[PDB]
DNA sequence: ATACGCGGCCGCCCATCAGAATCCCGGTGCCGAGGCCGCTCAATTGGTCGTAGACAGCTCTAGCACCGCTTAAACGCACGTACGCGCT
């Protein structure tokens, strides 16, 4: 758990309340899940730099739940 | 022959001496810690040897985790029957 948990720390229950210190919204949420770890900001300015130009990114990941994670990361924008 | 007197009897309030009964102080029997104790045989003391078992090294099973194709089993709901249970 450790291992799966050094990169995303959304894998358990009590981790999403702790990180919103405030107030539903739906840009604070998205705010503090991309600056929750640096792969999703320096995969979000890769990304945003990649559409700049136009091309076919993929995203190859070992985890079941971090797919669903970034099913509802990538839907909001 | 005819009229007066009275006599113990008695209800009356009023007086004296013993007996009954409550309170002020009590002895008695039962229970449970104490003490005494003493002959003594089981624990303690001082001591040796050796062996279980702690411990560190090691390797080598199996318990975990994880995933996805497949599907039997669980789910929830709809409808009515045949019991739970209440009464007499």
């Amino acid at each position: 758990e450790l291992k799966k948990a050094s990169n995303h720390p959304y894998l358990f229950d009590n981790a999403e309340e702790r990180v919103l210190q405030k107030f539903m919204t739906r840009e604070n949420v998205l705010r503090g899940l991309i600056m929750s770890s640096g792969k999703m900001v320096l995969l979000d300015q890769l990304l945003t730099r990649l559409k700049k130009d136009g091309h076919r990114v993929l995203i190859f990941s070992q985890m079941v739940r971090m797919l669903d994670i970034l099913g509802d990361y990538l839907s909001i924008k």
